[PDB]
C-alpha cells in the first residue's frame, strides 16, 4: 500500500451544506515538517504561494480535517479548480496529491 490523498468529494458548490473532508493515509514514517498545501490547478511558478492545511497535518500519518470551502480571496472563478498535495518536509517531496477538485461558485 502506498501513501493516498482522499477527499470526500471532488466536486464542491458554494453556500451548500455538505462540507468537504480531507482524508490522508500516509504509509511513509513522515517528519514533523510534513503538510498539506491547497495550491489552484494553475499553469504558473510549481511554487504556487495559494492555501494550505494548518495544524493537524503537522506529520501526521492518517488522519482527516474537515473544511468549510468559503467564497474568499482564493475563490474568485466560476469553477476553482484546485488540489490537496500532502509534501513530506524532508526535501519537501511530494507524498500524496487528491485529483482536480471543481470548486463551482453560482
Amino acid at each position: 500500500s502506498r501513501s493516498s490523498l482522499t477527499a470526500s468529494m471532488y466536486e464542491y458548490t458554494l453556500g451548500q451544506a455538505q462540507n468537504l473532508i480531507i482524508f490522508w493515509d500516509i504509509k511513509e514514517e513522515v517528519d514533523p515538517s510534513d503538510w498539506i498545501g491547497l495550491y489552484h490547478i494553475d499553469e504558473n511558478s510549481p511554487a504556487n504561494f495559494w492555501d494550505s492545511k494548518n495544524r493537524g497535518v503537522t506529520g501526521t500519518q492518517k488522519g482527516q480535517i474537515v473544511w468549510r470551502i468559503e467564497p474568499g480571496p482564493y475563490f474568485m472563478e466560476p469553477e476553482i479548480k484546485i488540489c490537496f498535495k500532502y509534501y513530506h518536509g524532508i526535501s519537501g517531496a511530494l507524498r500524496a496529491t487528491t485529483p482536480c477538485i471543481t470548486v463551482k461558485n453560482p
